[PDB]
């Protein structure tokens, strides 16, 4: 039903002669969108946003205006929130295992609800800022998640109750269960038998006289790649809701959301810097490469859609970026029309796991997110409507 | 004669003034490496490919010693620029410019290129009419890690063509040039570029185009975490020998990248958290995939890392910092028993290592300290 947020050929032309290539365009009016729908379909559970996805502050302001809470992942991350002007009490300190300068970062700005999943994170915890709440992490299954988000992280679910035990013991509050089913999930039935596992531990603890009134689903809601997406997130989203209603009728149930909530709202522009003509498949290189924006390749597996613009005969062609490294080729075999030096393409579904992994390798400049509704553009948009 | 390395004294001294995670560059060690290569390869004057390692204490100390530079952007223009490097000092050697970069050579008087396709010509010729070209041609190496010859080169069939098309469009054909690839374990890879370049210097000459400068790149290899079988020294004056024997009435350069700084870093990263439930105990440390660590997946790197202290070693994990299952660092380590705060080393670190490190997850950069600034340097000096 929801449309991608996609720039046309005419907004590209005038936006990069505007703007120098290479730069991100950014809506905030399809991260709201995107926001609204999880709202719609997934009303049970209150959102965290996982900003390590995408921390645009623009991003970040629109998002906590909607309500929206937090979830950080460092020092770095609390720290653009709070000169954002968003308190701690907002925030959810998710990385299992917290470094100094984390715990120093949330001891000043009254951050106390923190995931761990380790008999290691206690005493840490518990110096750095007493009473937190704390949720344990299970570890879940998931066979279809790009991202496994449960080797490297989440205890065997027959230690859960046992470290919130340990937990209470140092005096931490003990509230909840958390998981992450991995990144990129297809599979709608991992969140459901997380939700019945932890289910099961919710009333062995209410029996030990632990109360646990807080459950932490993750994230892990897909985007749509170079072949689009094959499931349906308004089902997707509303099985997950059916069985938090099922289950945790009396439980305050929360999400943690990255990938999803800007994914399908940011468009890459890139130049077209050099051609090579020679022999029988041609190549294009492209101001923005593998050490930016298509970090995601190399990080996070993927393969991003890519629109040319042109009506003639179309051949294989290959795409690389601007570094001197020969790593840095981007498409190969890709049906494209004859482009010239000067010319644009366009990237979409670019919001997530892209900007924030890019890097200053050979020196290059990192590309800029540019607000789309800042822009001439979409007030020409509104009028147009 | 030998790498840069903290002792574990040093580490522990170190890490109560500095928060981890960061790394230790010795200037000390990138001038031996700068003369290593010039005792060694004399006939080849350095082009610092700064894309390795850009600190700029490193970049000072090599402009100090007469070192030129090799500059893939204008960002590394300016880099330069405020460092006091004049633009004759630089070679603008990305095959394909953009905008942003052609600008900045023209405004910092750069005028030395490489390019390899036709479809550079006119955007070099308009920036900076007259600039000095020299063409790039593709060649061979089986024993590279990183191919530099399939994404840039050209054919080198037409390689003089590209020349006089450069000169048709009023730059000046200064020469040739190649880059055998990164991490190069082969000599005869050099030998046999320096072969093929001569021949198209004779056919040059025999043409009328009078070729004076050769510059044959980088490549030389750099010590993983299982050593470095290659004989340094023996590669560099073989391939002299060969620049003296083909090249003697030409002047020849080189642009080594992750020689000259390799050896000359360390990193300092604490242990942050123990998983101890497995037979196989994991250890999550301060800095991971996404920072300095980030050559295991761009530059296909092992880096050696050394634990300290003491009793019997078992096969171990070690991850970084972030949320993301990627940041797994090594596996089936034989480790000792390691606590939250131990801290660890990471030698051999300099090249290809923070400069592709990123802010995600919101993580800062691990800084790069200069040691021959601390305290610990003077103390090595008072011994001796
Ligand atoms: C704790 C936590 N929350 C939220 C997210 C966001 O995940 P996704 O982008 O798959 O929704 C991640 C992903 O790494 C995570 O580790
Ligand atoms: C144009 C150029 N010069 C020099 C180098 C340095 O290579 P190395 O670091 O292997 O010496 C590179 C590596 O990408 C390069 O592209
Ligand atoms: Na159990
Ligand atoms: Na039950
Ligand atoms: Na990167
Ligand atoms: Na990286």
């Amino acid at each position: 039903a929801m449309k991608n947020f996609r720039l046309s050929e005419k907004e590209v032309k005038t936006l990069a002669k505007r703007i120098p290539t290479p730069f991100l365009v950014a809506s905030l009016d399809k991260v709201e969108e995107n926001y609204q729908f999880m709202r719609r379909h997934l009303p049970r559970a209150g959102v965290f946003y996982a900003m390590k996805a995408n921390p645009t502050p623009e991003i970040l302001s629109l998002l906590a205006g909607l309500g929206s809470h937090f979830d950080v992942a460092s020092a770095g991350e609390m720290e653009i929130l709070h000169e954002l002007g968003v308190d701690g009490s907002q925030m959810i300190y998710a990385n299992p295992v917290k470094d100094a300068r984390g715990l120093k970062a949330a001891a000043d700005y009254n951050v106390r609800r923190f995931t761990f999943d380790d008999p290691s994170e206690i005493d840490k915890m518990a110096k750095a800022v007493p009473g937190a709440d704390v949720l344990v992490r299970i570890a879940v299954r998931n066979n279809k998640a790009l991202v496994d988000l449960n080797t490297k992280f989440g205890a065997p679910v027959e230690e859960a109750l046992d470290l919130l035990k340990a937990a209470q013991d140092a005096g931490l509050h003990a509230m909840g269960i958390c998981f992450h089913v991995g990144s990129q999930s297809l599979s709608t039935a991992a969140y459901e038998e997380a939700l019945l596992v932890a289910r099961r531990l919710f009333d062995e603890a209410e029996e030990m006289g632990m109360h646990l009134t807080d459950l932490d689903i993750g994230g892990g809601f897909p985007v749509p790649d170079c072949k689009g997406l094959n499931v349906d997130l308004a089902a997707m989203m509303e099985a997950i809701n059916k069985q938090i209603d099922r289950l945790f009728p009396d439980t305050a149930v929360w999400t943690e959301p990255g990938r999803y909530m800007c994914g399908t709202a940011v468009n890459l522009v890139t130049s077209v810097i050099g051609t090579k003509t020679r022999g029988e498949q041609p190549w294009y290189i492209l101001d923005e490469g593998i050490y930016g924006c298509f970090s995601g390749i190399m990080y996070d597996h993927w393969c991003y859609p890519l629109h040319c613009f042109g009506k003639g005969n179309k051949k294989p062609s290959t795409f690389g970026g601007p570094s001197c490294d020969g790593i840095d080729v981007l498409y190969r075999d890709f049906m494209a029309p004859e482009l010239k030096i000067g010319d644009k393409v366009l990237v979409t579904e670019m919001g997530s796991y892209t900007s924030v992994s890019a890097t200053r390798f050979n020196g290059f400049y990192l590309a800029p997110t540019i607000i789309f509704e800042d822009q001439p553009e979409y007030a020409a948009r509104l009028t147009e409507d």
